[PDB]
């Protein structure tokens, strides 16, 4: 019966060369989970409306107004790149493979353990004794139908542990609810307090209330039991593991050289700009590397911080990340910044409520934008740019000295061509469910991989309520015995990938680990300390160069 | 052996379209039960005779005089509509299906847990410690023979929990016993105290004493054991899920219109009442929409509050519920009023010994009665109603100004035609055992469904008595170890039903959930609170319109 | 299918009154005049994630 | 009776893709908590020497992340199907009729 | 859309509500170089409407 | 409507953002509609006499 | 006034298959069978007295 293990531990990564350039990469990961008896006995509809910031006229973005539904269930969502592969492995993949895609994924729950804690006074004190409870049992449920709201573990940065030899706690489950929130616009110190700023009441046309009890077949398992899910397959497309340098400037045949450098110092020349073959979309009688027509448009100008408001409230309109270029425009290009914890990658030595943060910059040098160079010219395009026949990033547009065309320009056209957001090894979101809309987006910023078919299905889990000797629902007396649980998790994320070949003469950039020093690629960064503290920093994704034409 | 689950949790509802208009609806429901060691070691014959009200001359209805037999067994009777289907489901059924009937029903008992509690002083106090007892075992018995008195769980409003994510306690078992009770009639302050008012002694011709020990095969099961019952089938007839508007007034061919409305304001006319074809049961030479003969009688006048007394004592003579009409006669039409608790549907926030109550009004607009319009006329029916040739609801009948013909008139005749009592979603009684009589009633008010064949068979359950180290029956020393139990319940109530079709041009009334407001169909009514409190209010049964001719 | 606990909004026909979903809206008149007003499309709630 | 026909304004049920001009705004690149008087563009700043012409009246936020639903077809006078345009790149959908 | 902010405070009454974590010290993903997050700057899978 | 002469700059330098050509209409807006202009030689189509 | 719970409006146009027939056409229905019980064609004189 009970008293024997029901699984095996294995957190490695095997590489099976299928030849022909393709290799099947199977990533196995096992971790120990720690679940505590949920405080919320039943489903709660807590309404959070921060006014410590929303009330202020200056603060607008700090609007955490919303009404979620806290459920008594946790969640085992290991949708993180660092919770599958190993730090060293990712280096090999990015340096060799030129593309990768998800194939299958399985899960298992063995060695389920449930114990109770009681108080025991020792010498006047009160130490806690831990006694195992065999009769105790937990509850597991894998909603493969996705009947419940999809809640990415990476979107809240609360996935599983990235450290094999270290336990992890399952993040509670909760989904948003229908609530009409409204907030007026106020700059610095506008005349009078903020106009409107109130929460909303439950509507009957958008009232979405679900229950884990009626949305999945809960499988009860004790100490001697074990659970396992089927082999789910992904239909997502492969994501390139290389960056693009070619910009709209370099594409077709370069201008014919009329002069050849005599020394390694000077350079060559071109042909008469006025008298030179080529194609320009201007009625002028001259061409250049700035007016020559191109096959398409590499990258596009995106509205800088375009806060759009809706019935749910004001929000930051997402924007496809891209190279920062020499303009050093991070927030302008959409460079996403993260904030993870200790159980997610931060050094265990940095004691404090302040989590580590980093700004990820894309490697798509081709679609890079530069606000310090963007401009427009009058219809009658003339060489000499008139003082009024041009709009540079310095002309106050809209009675504002800080609001120019760049902050409100969408160059997205039928010629827009860009790459995918390079997925980060640590705290990186792998797959994601597609939106239930007639016309879903061409891609997702949260995760490179988007399940075209159905979604994997979040895995829910809750501890079985251990009632006491006395109980009475009508008396609001929910006497529960202090009980917790610790079950193991075993998953295998099989995925194939293809590797590129050396088609160049000059060695391509790689990801190496320099000696212990100021160098970012320091070994100590991923090496234990005298005490045992460790940290997981982001890795250079898409190191190899890729020609875009 | 022990230490592993023995079942699975599932509380959903699947719809299998069998085509041809019929759909098989399978309702699965699982809940956690909490049983405590019964206080009554053996069968008791407690005699309850309230005198705090019976003694008074004015109080007559408050006669709770009876002698029941309290047994040491609980009961798992989930005969409630709200303990099977989900709040949202019922809406779909009533709005689509036009009729429904019971088919099969199964039950199961897994994860049986029995633990004991002992006292343990902590820092001078006395906290209770809970230790699981493997050797402990419970007892289950399903009297499918109905050898024991049928005790509906809805008749006492003590069924199982309507909340999946919330445990529930099994209601104790007890049946009535033979006792001759007698009570005299007294109005307000009659001359002298109440004449007779005494309980009775056990008779030898009606002494009904049964024992669970000798009326069923008790199945002993421990922690590693599990029980399951066969697939019981129902022989009950399907109940229409629609209401009737047509009254005795509208049936056959309407009077021929002699005048046609020129404007949407005015109306048309009929033919000469004196000179017009038709059939009247009067010897007069004229007809009207009030004297024209009809195929049958829709509804019937029922004795208002006809308290009939018997050897058991005075009681309220049941009466088939019906529409209240414009007369607003609730207690007159038999509109049943309920009283449920928190574990049955009341808001958990409303702290207090006062339970929620509501008066259910039938939807049978056709059989509706109106005491403010009922009257009779002398045999020689004449147009001009004489002052003595008519009996309106204002003539003191029986030296009483409040006792008229309506309060004591039974219009039940061979032409009586009525519908069935619309079953309520919350605290509604589903099936019921038929009376062991030569001529049982045409129907039951308690539950729409009446098992024509044998009854399902109440499910009894009791915890195994855990004796102590010392014991001696002759010394009245029944030392029992404090022990309780918590077993899961799994049942599936399969039932088929047919759905109606849109045979009208004007949209039929439906059951919708208006936004959060004063509207009864408010969403917040079935939505959790900030704390987690919830309530289950009745639902509109038979929303679709049904033509009765 | 009913995958929620709280009843979803439906399209019903309230009694003859100021209510938009009035029955008289789709019912003939004393003369026979009739009118066809728009109906609530997509009454059921749908989760987009 | 009269030459005046009945009219009604149909409102979509896509509460998710709803816009609100009384709340839309933008902020300077250097995003700071305190919104400067010149470091923000609310729906009240005359853009183009006009007090009624703001950014909202001339802003297309259609991007590779744009996700929306289909126009709920009306029972009365509702257009069912429709022929697609004879163009190399026809629109992702039609407003006239849900079915294309 | 994704996972809602972790609740640090639980409503004692059906009137008041709960709270979140330190906006300055809270896990999450924002496309801003700032050192704080909120229900207005948190990154989303895509753009709903436009 | 397409941005007339929207010169966007990148790490490679400033360039003219391409635009799908279309009819010029009565507006006679050539550079505004994207009417592409060419420049070929003699071995490509120009008169050998010029 | 018209109620929404008992509003019964039907149309011959949507409740049966209308068969159009001209001068040279003709219609006929199937052989419907009755399940009604037979009614006695005699009277009773015997009263509760005899």
């Amino acid at each position: 019966g009970v008293g024997v293990s029901t699984g095996s531990y294995d957190n490695q990564t095997h590489y099976r060369f299928l030849g022909d350039g393709w290799v099947e990469i199977t990533a196995l990961a096992t971790r120990l989970v720690h679940l505590n008896m949920p405080k919320s006995e039943n489903y709660c509809r807590i309404r959070v409306h921060n006014t410590t910031d929303t009330s202020v006229k200056g603060n607008m973005a700090k609007d955490d107004a919303h009404e979620q539904i806290w459920t008594p269930w946790s969640l085992v969502d290991a949708n993180a790149w660092g919770v599958w592969l190993q730090p060293s492995d990712w280096q090999y993949i990015c340096n060799t493979m030129s593309q990768l895609n998800l194939v299958s994924l399985d899960q298992e729950i063995f060695n389920v353990v449930l114990k109770t804690v009681t108080e025991q006074d020792l010498g006047g004190q009160a130490i806690k004794i831990y006694n195992a409870d065999l009769t105790a049992c937990m509850m597991v449920a894998v909603d493969s139908n996705n009947i419940l709201p999809y809640t990415p573990a990476a979107n809240s940065m609360e996935t599983l542990g990235f450290y094999p030899w270290k336990p992890t706690i399952a993040s509670p489950y909760r989904y948003y609810f229908c609530v009409d929130r409204d907030l007026s616009v106020t700059y610095e110190n506008q005349e009078g307090t903020v106009e409107h700023n109130v929460m909303g009441t439950p509507k009957g046309m958008n009232s979405q209330f679900f229950t884990i009890e009626n949305t999945q077949q809960i499988t009860l398992l004790r100490t001697g039991d074990e659970f396992a899910t089927g082999t789910y397959y992904f239909d997502t497309n492969p994501v390139k593991l290389t960056h693009t340098w070619q910009t709209n400037r370099q594409l077709g045949q370069p201008p014919l050289l009329s002069t050849f450098p005599e020394a390694d110092t000077d350079a060559g020349t071109l042909t008469a700009q006025g008298s030179r073959h080529g194609t320009t979309q201007m009625g002028v009688n001259w061409v250049s590397e700035a007016i020559r027509t191109r096959p398409a448009q590499v990258g596009f100008c995106q509205p800088h911080n375009d806060f759009e408001a809706s019935r749910a409230g004001p929000f930051a309109a997402p924007k496809v990340p891209a190279d920062i270029t020499q303009g050093v425009d991070k927030e302008a290009n959409g460079s996403v910044r993260y904030s993870y914890g200790k159980q997610h990658g931060e050094n265990w030595a940095s004691h404090g409520p302040a989590p580590e943060r980093y700004t990820w910059d894309e490697t798509s040098f081709g679609s890079g934008r530069d606000t310090k160079d963007g401009f427009i010219q009058s219809a009658p395009l003339v060489v000499p740019p008139p003082l009024n026949g041009i709009l540079t990033n310095a002309n106050p547009i809209g009675t504002k000295n800080d609001i120019h065309f760049s902050n409100v320009f969408n160059s997205y056209g039928p010629l827009t061509a860009f790459s995918h957001p390079s997925p980060v090894y640590p705290q990186g979101q792998i797959w994601d469910k597609e939106l239930d809309l007639e016309h879903k987006p061409r891609l997702h910023i949260t995760a490179p991989f988007v399940c075209k078919n159905n979604a994997p299905g979040q895995m829910l889990v809750r501890l079985g309520p251990n009632l006491t000797d006395q109980y009475d629902p009508n008396g609001a007396t929910l006497s529960r015995i202090v009980t917790y649980g610790t079950f193991f998790w075993k998953g295998k994320l099989t995925m194939r990938a293809k590797l590129r070949a050396n088609t160049t003469w000059n060695p391509v950039y790689q990801v190496s680990a320099e000696d212990n020093g100021n160098s970012y690629m320091s070994v100590t960064k991923w090496l234990p300390t005298a005490t045992g503290n460790m940290q997981s920093v982001p890795l250079i994704t898409r190191p190899v160069a890729r020609n875009t034409y």
